[PDB]
């Protein structure tokens, strides 16, 4: 039974994203294409997909996007305006070419992507923000929000905004509890639904874990449940009221991940993989050359 969030604005979303597109040069992958086909052809319930502008992987979506029988209505599509390194002169012309490329009439969730705007965008936050709000009234993006935006970030579209962002996508696991100082409790506070990437980031650094208070509990709890390690972190971000974004090239993994509402944790565990995380020290995956100086205050 697929668990979902409710927005600010009563809209639903799925609770978990399992197909990512992000995974050289100007190279179509058709390993990448057949896996989101694969996902939308066999994974059950609503499939939410995390796009972005700055993947460049449009085509490989929009292929499988057309190839799949999935139902249109069994999909939710997250794109992201790149305003870090401009591919586009704003989110009307992004969000217009992205439609194009999908074939698709409408996102279900559309992102400004950084707060760090290109030196070369003739775009500010304020006016970026109205076109978001813009593309909300004409149904082209169903709900709009931002991603690995700060308090200070927040409180200025706060402070001009019509409509409310609804979701602030982070950078969230048990070892980066707070992207930005304070983000996590000032969002959940604002009613503004977190989104944590790479949530798995402790499995794709693992170190002498064995030795390890959090790995040794971690395992614990995945051979009590009968779940994988990465499961039981899912859930956790879950727990935490937050809605966690994952990726894999394994069908099974991807399964496994859309599965983790079969099962639950109690109060005492959440609470125990929250205080073990945190006493681990910070492990960054994304805005590392910006948000390095924030480390001392994520935990």
């Amino acid at each position: 039974n697929q668990k979902f969030f409710t927005l600010s604005n009563g809209n639903k979303i799925p609770a978990v994203a399992v197909v990512g597109t992000g995974t050289t040069d100007a190279t179509f992958s058709q390993e990448l294409t057949d896996i989101v086909k694969l996902s939308l052809d066999t994974v059950p319930g609503i499939v939410h997909i995390d796009a972005a502008e700055t993947y460049k992987t449009y085509p490989e979506l929009g292929a499988a996007l057309k190839e799949t029988k999935k139902p249109r209505e069994e999909i939710f599509i997250t794109d992201k305006f790149s305003s870090l390194h401009k591919i586009s002169e704003d989110p009307k012309s992004a969000l217009e070419t992205a439609l194009n490329k999908l074939g698709v009439d409408y996102v279900d969730l559309y992102l400004i992507h950084s707060p760090f705007f290109d030196k070369d965008l003739n775009i500010d936050l304020e006016t970026a923000w109205k076109q978001l709000e813009e593309l909300y009234k004409s149904g082209k993006a169903k709900n709009i929000g931002v991603s690995n935006f700060t308090v200070e970030d927040l409180k200025k579209v706060l402070a001009i905004a019509e409509i409310k962002p609804q979701v602030n996508q982070i950078e969230f696991s048990p070892f980066l509890q707070n992207q930005t100082p304070g983000i996590v409790e000032f969002s959940q506070k604002n009613d503004i639904l977190l989104e944590a990437y790479s949530p798995l980031g402790p499995l794709q650094k693992k170190p002498d874990a064995d030795q390890q208070p959090f790995y040794q509990y971690l395992k614990e709890l995945s051979e009590k449940y009968n779940k994988t390690e990465a499961q039981v972190l899912l859930l956790w971000v879950y727990k935490r009221g937050i809605l966690p974004v994952t990726t894999s090239a394994k069908i099974e993994r991807i399964k496994q991940a859309q599965d983790i509402f079969s099962f639950d944790l109690t109060e005492e565990e959440v609470k125990k993989i929250t205080d073990l995380g945190l006493q681990h020290e910070p492990v960054r995956l994304w805005h590392v050359d910006f948000y390095t100086k924030y480390n001392s205050e994520a935990q």
